[PDB]
């Protein structure tokens, strides 16, 4: 009913690509219908930057509005630094994700470019596993609690 879903998020210059999406370096997405949140994660040398968007549906389209940004930075001795910032509406992109009816290898594509490219949402189990492992990591309570308590 409200099970969350994970996505790989390659960025491609064309908005109508259908082929092998794994030739591109992906970000990761996580849709949480139980909370009305969409998370987008970017990896920089093992540190994670996660945007928490709020979303609503517009028919089949997922409309995503910036919320907060969580940074998770590994440090010596298996420590993590977790920090949270409010995202700016002016400086963090919004997304509208629309279906890809003609491509079975993607679930959605963005309506607008970011840095010249379209992000796709490609359904993916491993992306889901990555988020769910991070939520439940004993060191990540600050992140889990932000998400669990969000808007509430
Ligand atoms: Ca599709
Ligand atoms: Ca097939």
């Amino acid at each position: 009913g409200n099970a969350p879903s994970g996505y790989l998020m390659p960025a491609i210059s064309a908005n109508n690509f259908c082929g092998d999406f794994t030739t591109m370096t992906p970000d990761y997405g996580y849709l949480m219908p139980e909370k009305g949140l969409f998370l987008k994660m970017h990896d920089i040398r093992g540190a994670y930057g996660i945007n928490i968007y709020t979303y609503v549906m517009d028919g089949d389209n997922i409309q995503c509005t910036p919320g907060h940004f969580v940074m998770i930075v590994p440090r010596g001795g298996d420590k993590l630094e977790i920090t949270i910032k409010k995202s700016s509406m002016k400086n963090t992109p919004s997304f509208t994700f629309i279906p890809t009816p003609d491509c079975e290898n993607s679930a959605y594509v963005a309506t607008e470019k970011v840095a010249g490219k379209y992000y796709y949402l490609c359904g993916d189990a491993e992306a889901r596993y990555k988020f769910e492992d991070l939520f439940e990591d004993e060191r990540c309570a600050e992140f889990k609690n932000l998400v669990d308590n969000y808007g509430k």
